[PDB]
């Protein structure tokens, strides 16, 4: 009892650059390198352990909680401020000025609250709201600042760093698989498109005194959970306004995704490459708008991206006489009155890969001599720690006797390497001292090789060409 | 003295299909993936060892000794035949038929030669080829059948393997520098173009002793080297003509270089291509013809493969009256008249790289308001065990005031990923609230990242393009 609400904060000793701290993964085991086969094609997969460190300032509100966070409002820096669903600080308070940031409000955009709680705070923001409706009676819907945030999913607790948002708004709101996700049978982006209407500021205070009414005492503080494991903040500043979280799906493995994904955003001239056109034709998009000025769980599902544009673009502006609802904020603690940072530690597994597929070498041998052929390649596989594993093939009918007319097709795994393709012209004791008649090294895997062997003894010719 | 030369050839007891073998080196240890920095440069280097296996019939010869192999010889299947100084076997003979095979010579190209030494034989090929000479006395030149093979360069062992060659007979000739090529400081690739003009055989005894003198014992024999560490061979066939190596030879450590090599022998329109202009800058074509007609020490080092084309086309035909060295042959055991295979195994280090130069991000702001920029990216670089490492950078003048004109530099080192580049428009409380001017992520590392900002505080304006 022998401590004041002021020399009580001051004695609190905890990390600042700690207290809100999030932790993930270490991660799990992993192969480095990995090859698989499915359909009509190999893929490949290579993993790296990868580290990011964010401490941001911005702090994702979700909608369901928003009661507990505006202007001036009082939490706890403990683990549930960390998990999205922040312990407040109800306590009596003393008055508080806050201040919004729209068009010509200079100067006449303050208002006092004298008990700072949400339903005041609230109707306090809608008086400064109401308060630019006249004045600018005319112009009513105004643009958004947005802001644009892009990133291609690993795990759960990565998109949630990488984009700054509760994993399970992710999960619930979009419908992302993060076992495919793993697995690499899906490769997925999100996007995110911030839209703020408007800012509110509270008035920072000289020393943590003046936000505690006089008969507040810091042994009430410490009942309602001030502690060191758990400091009190100030809500300094809300936004307002709504996100558009956009995802980016598809089935395919090629290495091109991320850029084909790329092209779409922008609308850039490489989109219309075939080698994207596979990838978009197993492609899905989806769109939706969190906060409240859009209908609770709206939805666009389409292989269109002119039907997403169509929705970011719809969402870029807002209402003045409409309700506004908080998207996020920043705090800061009461003991220093300095930002309040989470700081993000986590780890994950980059996946990248290479879609391969079967192919075929189709011979035709019109020529008017005997031929033999020496066709041969590789398998590649990989071993446990991801090196790879050369296993030699050869066609059987090797050195062997051809004659006018003959065909056939020598199948390839999608996994084949170090094709050779070599032809002789008969024309004499062995193999060993013959005319190459077609001679081909390191030919890569397409879906047809077409091999053709023609000629006379004379002028024997041949070609090699590919679809 | 207890038996004769059949079953004291038939006592031997050796593994035929070891007893000529040849091994290559098993290591060195390397790190699988090194990242390097080379001037305005930073290269990628992945290893793979790899194990390589062949059992050719067709053996080299080298100049220097060619007298020791003819059709009929007798030599020692010891390591000396594996190295390409085979010893003879010079014990009294008993006759050999040799035949040649010279077009249109069906039941004439037959001679007995009745003391089969080197002499005696080169003697008879003569002979057989001036009776063409007379029966074919219009065509005094043929064409030379042509083996084509191709191979990159990693070891002097693999080389050796893959060409079927002495590594001091491409060492010296062509001047291969393995040390380079191992640190990739090089990329080499060799073409090897075998032209047979014609191939002399000799015929098989039913049984050893048919080829040795009455007078000859096998303690002659045991006396002269053979045991089952050396069992005696015969020289069945002899390929008579000429070669010609080729190197491609570069300092380039693109991807690219293989397939630039191949599309500029190929003489493909895909040469014309930028990205293998700058590969040909940096590169060397050399060509020697090791054979009898060209003169000792001839060579061509150009960086026109057109000069390189001319000395193949050049070398097409040959002339029967001109003589002809030997450059292969196949030689079978006596002890069962099989054919002797030399068991080449190679373990390897296939090094495989790519190429990142440096870029430079350039700033530019003409527009009517302050803004703020959010520059940052990651420097790739390689462990011990070949795993990546990113270390975070961002440019120092992150979150700073800028206003219209402001021209920057950041210059970005070879091995940057990840690069993102952000702007926002400075109206509002701070930077987490401003509107996006521009916002890019996996910014793909150029020579020049041109990002321009312009416009109104209400409508401002943006590009990013790249050069």
């Amino acid at each position: 009892k022998n401590q004041s609400i002021d020399s009580g904060i001051s004695s609190l000793s905890y990390n600042r650059n700690e207290v809100l701290a999030s932790n993930g993964d270490k991660i799990e085991s992993f192969v480095p390198k990995e090859g698989k086969k499915a359909g009509n094609k190999f893929i490949v997969v290579e993993r790296q352990k990868r580290s990011l460190t964010t401490s941001p300032v911005d702090i994702s509100i979700i909608d369901s909680v928003n009661d507990r966070t505006y202007p001036g409002a009082l939490q706890l820096a403990d683990k549930a401020f960390v998990e999205n669903r922040p312990t407040i600080l109800m306590v009596k308070r003393k008055p508080i000025n806050i201040n919004i940031d729209l068009p010509g409000l200079k100067g006449e955009n303050s208002i006092k609250v004298d008990d700072p709680t949400y339903g005041k705070v609230s109707g306090a923001i809608d008086e400064l709201v109401s308060k630019w409706n006249e004045k600018y009676s005319s112009t009513h819907t105004l643009p958004a600042r947005t802001q644009y945030s892009e990133s291609m999913v690993y795990s759960k607790s990565q998109i949630s760093s990488a984009l700054w948002v509760n994993a399970k708004v992710l999960e619930n709101s979009l419908g992302v698989d993060f076992n495919a996700v793993a697995n690499n049978e899906k490769k997925v982006m999100i996007l995110a498109y911030k839209q703020i209407f408007y800012t509110v500021s509270a008035d920072l205070p000289k020393n943590p005194s003046d936000l505690f009414d006089d008969s507040v005492t810091f042994n009430d503080l410490k009942q309602k959970g001030v502690s060191n494991e758990a400091p009190p903040l100030m809500v300094s500043n809300v936004a307002y306004g709504r996100t558009i979280y956009v995802k980016l799906e598809t089935t395919s493995s090629s290495k091109d995704v991320q850029a084909a994904f790329k092209a779409l955003i922008k609308n850039t001239d490489i989109k219309n490459s075939q080698q994207y056109k596979d990838i978009y034709e197993n492609s899905s998009f989806t769109a939706v708008v969190l906060g409240g000025d859009a209908q609770e769980h709206n939805k666009v599902v389409t292989k269109d991206f002119d039907e997403i544009r169509k929705v970011i673009k719809d969402n870029a502006t807002f209402s003045t006489k409409n309700p506004a609802y908080p998207i996020s904020y920043t705090s800061v603690f009461l003991k220093d009155n300095s930002v309040a940072a989470v700081h993000n530690k986590t780890d994950y597994i980059e996946t990248t890969s290479t879609e391969y597929s079967k192919g075929k070498i189709n011979l035709d041998h019109s020529g008017a001599y005997v031929a033999q052929f020496e066709v041969a390649w590789d398998e590649v596989s990989y071993d446990k720690e991801g090196n790879e594993v050369l296993t030699h093939k050869t066609w059987d009918g090797n050195y062997q006797d051809k004659t006018a007319h003959y065909s056939t097709v020598i199948p390839l795994e999608a996994n084949a390497r170090n094709i050779r393709i070599k032809a002789r012209e008969a024309t004499g004791l062995a193999w060993e001292w013959w005319r190459d008649v077609i001679s081909e090294y390191d030919v890569p895997l397409t879906n047809n090789i077409n091999v053709s062997i023609w000629g006379t003894t004379l002028y024997p010719g041949s070609s090699i060409t590919y679809n």
